[PDB]
């Protein structure tokens, strides 16, 4: 009953569409069938043994299913079957009511706080559609000639309005639609097997904003002048958050308000005409933006002569606190009337900066604001101009990742198929070329990080007199001396991760020193390729600014365009060496930064590891018993205090010091303390929900950490030496046959340890290394690295999928159940032919081959796709499907670097999903694997101080109420049980957001700490003044009536 599509089984090869349309009418009534379409295996000469029909009205298809039910349907000496269909022929909606034609369209948005509208642009004999089971509206305008579909989803509308145009308070004859994202706007394009009874052979592609006026992008409410409508409401009834008021509006000329401009919704800054500060305009245009103050009731005279002359720390508050109310305010000018140097420091202390962060959308824009987010390292020697940074991302309307089919659809002309440029390509193209215009400012373009790249976002600095986008591209490196696009991209965009400040080392401190290179059968093997030496003088020096005690055996570094983990060595010369393989590109500078020294987080067992552990002869008995066990000890860490501490001592962080952790340890029942027992709560179902979303095993006997070599070339091919320090269980119990205690910190392994990175998709991947003891290797002091040999056939890292020593994470555990027996060689690590250009890059094939990346990446369904055929035949990562779905990963991968496209094919998706994943609207199947088994254990298991105090409460309430949070715990800990519809999608977006709000709220407790120590300064004093603050806060007699958080006082 939810389509009125019907498929045919079985019909003669020799019929035509006409034929059967005169034999459907003929037995049903005249004229029911709207659409009829046989499918051909050619172009027009050879149809296929089935058909699907389109009918009118539901009765009809009752009718017909009843007829093919009884086989009273004879047509040619064939029974014709009939059964559901997937998909309509044409999206159109079986009601006689909700289809609307020569009805009046016109867009606008409320003009003052009294219940006003202005129309910008009027257009008439424009056809509605209700599709209620695809949950969106089409509208179908014919603006000279060519005609357009307007779509918007029941998501994007807020709230819905019935009005009247006559005037007559009796009359509903309006309807006003209050959008929160974007209309999607398409473009109509332009026979013996398909009837359709209509000119309906054409396709729908998406394109720009059509009005000349471009007064959809400036529009954020629709109107739909009807005629009185009686039984019109119980239509309209069905939109979400309807409104059963009677309202009454009136029409205001509004046409002034016409840009010409790419970006329609900006403020003109002619209107203005005086010195009117940058930092204001862009609070108020982002204010404009979000859903809180129309366009014409912030484009007043009065507002922008309050605001020129006031105090800006005081103007900045009352902005913010407007800007944070989630109500819609019509008129800001009573609000705002009833309403009444550290950058540098910050940025040395913790890289703390302000950011612009906006979001270009095909239809219009929208700028967030002044996020505080980690600053790079050109805003360390830039740090004047931090308002000119702005970070620009490209989304769609829902400010999810454009679609493929946006984006260069595909097209058969002549003997080959074209690709056909859109118009959001050109308008891409226009965007990143001329810039936004933002007030007095043009931004232009600068370049994009490596992780920009594969999220869509890019840097724009606005031109200035002292500084342009030239000086600092031509301060950062000479580019001309790369002769590749994608390389050349990269290798200017790599110098923007976030890294701490440390001394300043001169050029004349250089050496070169040779390398190694071993070339079999064929096959050019380096095992040089980022690896380092490095002082312990250095080591210290390093060292002293960031606050290690102790000092890493490696850690990753880059400087002057060098990029590579280096090594501690006790026979070292002086305090830098470099190598030869290291230099990207020739720097002006050789300013020094470290990004991360060592971290000894115990290592997880991700599906991948699991699914390629599947084959060598591990049974899913023990998966299940450490899935079991795991899920025991967790359940019991909420009721017990001695479990708690060793989770959390066990899970994240091996030394980690933290106010939950310190009182698990010595501390009440769990029945007291809700500070601590809504955190441990809302922690356990973080735990089980990534369980749920992933596989994600806790084994005490692994690590992950970087690795190195050494110039001693006593290692043979196959012997290693693995150290970690010694954990909680560890330390309980060493003795162990695998385990030797070398000292009371650091333990060594004996055991047979295979090494894996992150992403791996081959079977050859595995590989067993054998510890080995050494005192010569242990008198060097080696600690968190493990020592990869020097000699060999081929280098370790080439093993494991072609890595390299970049200071990337390597997946270590000493655990001896694993069954070493099988082996499988690797896979090839030859990439594709690098290209080169034989002139250099005029700044446009850098933004053609950016728009490009949008399209042709199949980075994230490869994946999935080589999960699911996993999941789905025996023997897994065997067979050729399971070796060229990793071909094609790896081809991805590499495409960051090189401009090879994957070039998924259509016949490798998977089209069938496991019952462990979140795709609810795909088909789903069930899972016999032991993901499934995992999946239905889970399933199963599961189934003065006053001031301070109020100041601190209105802050974490401004803090919720701007990120949407509702509850203290869900900001305190950064995860969010309810997300945006873009947000569930990737986990690339939500875990920025995520670093962002731990940011704020880690610069709210800093600024916490330092007000408690202003207050006081005196130590006892402090002591009791704390003291008595915590008895404050624990009686409730104390609590007014606004919602008292009781986090205030838990600073340490």
């Amino acid at each position: 009953t939810n389509r009125s599509t019907v498929k045919i089984s079985n019909v003669p090869q020799t019929i035509v569409a006409d034929e059967l349309l005169r034999f459907l009418e003929l037995h049903l009534g005249e004229d029911t069938v709207f659409a009829l379409e046989i499918p051909t295996t050619r172009d027009n000469w050879k149809p296929r043994d089935f058909a699907r029909v389109q009918f009118t009205t539901l009765e009809v298809k009752s009718r017909a299913q009843l007829l093919s039910s009884q086989s009273k349907l004879l047509f040619k000496t064939h029974n014709l079957r009939l059964s559901e269909a997937y998909d309509d022929i044409i999206p159109r909606p079986v009601d006689p009511r909700k289809r609307l034609d020569d009805i009046v369209l016109t867009v606008g948005f409320p003009e003052s706080d009294e219940k006003r509208f202005c129309a910008l642009e009027k257009w008439d004999g424009v056809r509605c559609w209700i599709l209620t089971e695809k949950r969106r509206v089409e509208f179908w305008v014919w603006e000279s000639g060519d005609c357009y579909k307007i779509e918007v989803r029941f998501e994007d509308i807020i709230e819905t309005l019935s009005c009247c145009v006559n005037g007559d308070a009796s009359e509903i004859d309006a309807f006003l639609l209050k959008l929160k994202y974007g209309p999607k706007v398409f473009k109509r394009v332009t026979d013996r097997y398909r009837f359709c009874k209509e000119d309906f052979d054409f396709m729908w592609i998406r394109t720009t904003d059509f009005s000349g006026s471009k007064s959809i992008g400036t529009s954020t409410c629709f109107c739909l002048e009807v005629h009185n409508g009686s039984t019109m409401l119980d239509i309209f009834s069905g939109l979400p958050y309807y409104r059963e008021d009677t309202l009454s509006l009136t029409y205001v000329d509004g046409k002034t308000f016409a840009s010409a401009a790419q970006i329609v919704p900006l403020l003109n800054a002619a209107i203005l005409g005086l010195e009117f500060p940058y930092e204001i305009l862009f609070q108020l245009n982002a204010l404009v933006h979000a859903q809180k103050i129309s366009l014409f009731a912030a484009s007043d005279m009065e507002l922008i002569k309050i605001l020129r002359g006031m105090s800006l720390e005081t103007a900045l508050v009352i902005l913010k606190k407007l800007h944070q109310q989630s109500s819609i305010c019509y008129d800001p000018v009573f609000f705002v009337k009833t309403q009444m140097a550290s950058a540098y420091k910050r940025l040395t202390e913790q890289n703390i900066m302000s950011c612009q962060r906006a979001y270009v959308t095909p239809s219009k824009i929208y700028l967030l604001g002044p996020e505080l987010e980690t600053a790079n390292y050109v805003v360390k020697n830039f740090a004047e101009h931090v308002s000119d940074f702005m970070r620009v991302t490209f989304v769609e309307e829902d400010w999810s990742k454009l679609p493929a089919n946006a984006l260069s659809v595909n097209s058969k002309e002549g003997y080959f198929v074209k690709p056909s440029r859109t118009n959001i390509y050109n308008r891409v193209l226009s965007i990143l070329g001329e810039g936004i215009t933002v007030g007095p400012k043009r931004f232009e373009f600068l370049a994009f990080s490596a992780s920009q790249l594969r999220g869509n976002s890019v840097w724009m600095f606005a031109s200035n007199e002292k500084v342009k986008a030239e000086d600092i591209r031509e301060w950062m490196g000479c580019f001309r001396k790369i002769r590749s696009i994608s390389k050349c991209a990269a290798r200017m965009g790599q110098l923007f991760s976030a890294s701490r400040q440390t001394l300043i080392v001169r050029a004349q401190d250089v050496e070169q020193i040779p390398d190694i290179e071993v070339t079999t059968d064929g096959a050019d093997y380096c095992f040089s390729d980022g690896i380092g030496k490095i002082s312990l003088a250095f080591a210290k020096q390093v060292a002293q600014k960031c606050g290690l005690s102790h000092v890493p055996s490696a850690f990753q570094i880059r400087y002057g365009g060098y990029k590579g983990v280096i090594a501690v060595d006790r026979s070292s010369f002086r305090k830098l060496s470099l190598r030869d393989s290291m230099l990207k590109f020739d720097s002006n500078n050789r300013m020094l930064n470290v990004t991360r020294w060592t971290e000894s987080m115990p290592c997880f067992l991700n599906r991948e590891i699991i699914c390629l552990l599947s084959t060598l002869g591990i049974e899913d008995a023990m998966f299940e018993a450490m899935q079991a066990v795991h899920l025991s000890m967790l359940g019991n860490m909420l009721e017990d205090r001695d479990a708690a501490l060793n989770v959390l001592q066990k899970l994240s962080g091996e030394n980690s010091k933290n106010l939950l952790v310190k009182m698990l340890l010595q501390g009440y029942a769990p029945s007291s303390e809700p500070y601590l027992s809504m955190m441990l709560r809302v922690h356990h179902e973080s735990q089980l929900s990534e369980l749920k979303s992933r596989c994600r095993i806790l084994v005490p006997k692994g690590r992950i950490l970087i690795g190195c070599m050494d110039e001693m070339g006593i290692l043979e091919y196959g012997q290693v030496y693995v150290r970690v320090t010694l954990t909680k269980a560890e330390l309980k119990s060493r003795d162990q046959s695998y385990f030797r205690k070398i000292d009371e910190e650091t333990s060594v392994v004996i055991g047979k340890v295979v090494v894996t990175k992150n992403p791996c998709l081959h079977p050859g991947d595995i590989r067993v290394l054998d510890a080995i003891y050494e005192v010569h290797f242990e008198e060097k002091g080696y600690l968190d690295c493990i020592i990869f040999p020097q000699k060999g056939e081929r280098p370790h890292p080439n093993e494991c999928s072609g890595g390299d020593l970049d200071g990337d994470q390597f997946f270590v555990s000493w655990d001896e159940k694993i069954i070493p027996s099988e082996m499988d060689p690797p896979m090839d690590y030859a990439g594709s032919r690098p290209r080169l250009m034989d002139h250099d890059v005029t700044l446009e094939e850098i933004h053609k081959f950016f728009v490009d990346y949008m399209i042709s990446d199949t980075l994230g369904v490869i994946s999935t796709a080589h999960l699911v055929h996993a999941d789905r035949d025996p023997e897994k990562a065997r067979s050729q499907k399971c070796l060229e779905l990793a071909n094609l990963h790896s081809r991805a991968v590499d495409f960051a670097k090189t401009g090879a496209p994957a070039e998924m094919p259509y016949a490798l998706k998977p089209r069938e999903f496991p019952d462990f994943l979140e795709r609810f609207e795909k088909p789903t199947y069930i899972s016999e694997s032991v993901f499934g088994k995992l999946y239905r254990a889970v399933k199963s298991s599961l189934a003065t101080a006053k001031a301070h105090r109020d100041m601190y409460g209105e802050k974490l309430t401004s803090l919720m109420i701007y990120y949407g949070a509702a509850n203290e715990e869900e900001i305190l800990t950064g995860i969010l049980k309810t997300k945006e519809m873009y947000l569930a999608r990737d986990n690339r977006r939500y875990g920025d957001m995520k670093d962002r709000i731990t940011l704020s709220v880690k610069d709210l407790h800093k600024e916490a700490m330092g007000w408690f120590e202003k207050s006081c300064e005196d130590e006892q004093q402090k002591k009791k003044l704390a003291s008595a603050w915590y008895y404050v806060t624990y009686n409730p007699n104390h609590r007014d009536e606004k919602l008292t958080f009781l986090s205030f006082p838990w600073i340490v």
